[PDB]
């Protein structure tokens, strides 16, 4: 449909917009590019390691990528929905959300073909509460937008989308991976840009802060809507954790010959943390 | 609706697809940043014109500013259409393209804010014509695609964005600008910018072009649809392009003052070659 207008002939960009605060942010600290990581040393700790090391850590890694994959495709209708109500700086910022995630995918696609995995089809690690998530839930709550942009679908999508997705798996697969691979000193490739992934996430999920709350702002109804949307999801976050929990349980060799005492109790309670301060980063009123 | 599987998942990225590459040149050649421009400069020489010297050079402004505002809105539809049909490595070149486009729509803001016509609604040089493509077939054409996205909606979407907007108007008001003002030492901020943004725009044209030739070569038949296509939009954009100069040749006092011999003749064959020669970059066969 038409356009009746245009901003920046009109006027300006809002400069003040907490968006383009964001987007300002997200050029200045998105400088990094997978293709300058160095794979070399990741390549030889994956060929020195056993083939039953090897599955050890490759469960986090099909839920990372194929993760990165689906909210790369799956954050352009919340573009298409906020650039159709003439939210100027947030469709700018949007940009800036979008490519940071064809980078995030890019990146794990170059450690799996620089380790020899890359012909491997890690879709195995995939269980029925992670489909739920990424292969059903996810992307039905952003498609809608392209029909239905009332507050209620916007919040539903941010919440499936930065709230759960970014701000409760990703942060806590992130923590995982450190609190692994950076104590066996493996993998130096992947923990970098694992760090670059990290700190653009904290960006995407302000925007999902902002965009709660300014909706929790016209109406505090909506903040009750928040918290049912995401105690729906709850059962399948945990239900993927309690399923990677058992896969690592069942595979303590890596553990073993690395020296380190994986305390599945301790990553769960911060899965449990991430969950809880999501919640508490929206305010009621 | 649902994901089927993730490529990054069951294989790899394809490190060899045309667009993967021109996505690896996007990174490399597109860290420029608008915030980074110094403006100074543009605000004394727009302050020291005359009031007559002021109106030259704003139609175009108005031009560039709605047009950049516009492609970044309306490419969103073309990323949707290509991540739908798992064209992955399209989708991941598509982040850089409309990451551009927001850092081009922020150039323009910026300089009209530094310059003191921030507040000023330049929509008055947007004729019929102007109107047609960047209001209505501009969009018209890209919003197709969340509904339509067959060869011939993706042709003419790209002979539309790509092939029209970017590859006759645009570029023909890059060469404009510089023949202009560039000679006349004005506005070295603005130029800078629109150096950028025209060698930003080289990708753009790429994709556009790859995009064509890839669907003629299924089928020798949409070469004439293209041909057909461009040639249905050729008349609005030398309409805009006779009411630009019928403005200039109004105004000729910036000619006078900086000693320019500003050669409307020199330009209109200008755009009619650039026109011809998009369409020599699509192969029949
Ligand atoms: C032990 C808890 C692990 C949570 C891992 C989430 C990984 C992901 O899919 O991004
Ligand atoms: C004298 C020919 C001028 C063509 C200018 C096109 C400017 C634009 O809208 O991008
Ligand atoms: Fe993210
Ligand atoms: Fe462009
Ligand atoms: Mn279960
Ligand atoms: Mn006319
Ligand atoms: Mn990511
Ligand atoms: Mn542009």
């Amino acid at each position: 449909v038409h356009h009746d207008g245009f901003q920046t002939v009109k006027a300006t960009i809002d400069w003040e917009h907490p968006m383009f605060k964001l987007y300002e942010k997200a050029k200045r600290n998105g400088k990094w590019n997978p293709a300058d990581i160095d794979f070399s040393q990741d390549q030889k700790d994956f060929a020195s390691l056993t083939s039953e090391e090897k599955i050890s850590a490759l469960p986090l890694v099909a839920g990372f990528s194929a993760g990165e994959e689906a909210v790369t495709l799956d954050i352009l209708p919340m573009a298409h929905a906020l650039a159709r109500q003439g939210r100027l700086e947030d469709v700018l910022f949007l940009t800036t959300f979008m490519h940071d995630e064809a980078k995030h995918v890019e990146m794990f696609s170059r450690w799996q073909q620089a380790v020899g995995i890359g012909q491997m089809d890690l879709s195995v690690f995939h269980n029925d509460h992670y489909k739920r998530i990424f292969y059903e839930a996810l992307p039905e709550a952003m498609n809608r937008l392209y029909a239905d942009d009332s507050p209620e679908a916007v919040i539903r999508a941010a919440t499936v989308y930065n709230m759960i997705v970014e701000g409760t798996l990703f942060e806590s697969g992130y923590y995982t991976f450190r609190q692994i691979y950076k104590k066996a000193g493996l993998f130096p490739g992947l923990l970098q840009g694992i760090d670059y992934l990290n700190m653009d996430e904290g960006r995407h999920i302000q925007f999902g802060i902002y965009t709660i709350q300014r909706i929790v702002n016209e109406d505090e109804r909506y903040y009750e809507l928040f918290i049912r949307y995401m105690d729906e999801l709850w059962p399948h976050v945990i239900g993927y954790v309690d399923y990677l929990t058992e896969l690592g349980k069942r595979q303590q060799q890596l553990a073993r010959t690395y020296a380190l005492e994986i305390d599945y109790d301790l990553l769960r309670h911060y899965v449990i943390k991430q969950f809880n301060l999501r919640k508490k980063q929206i305010s009621r009123t």
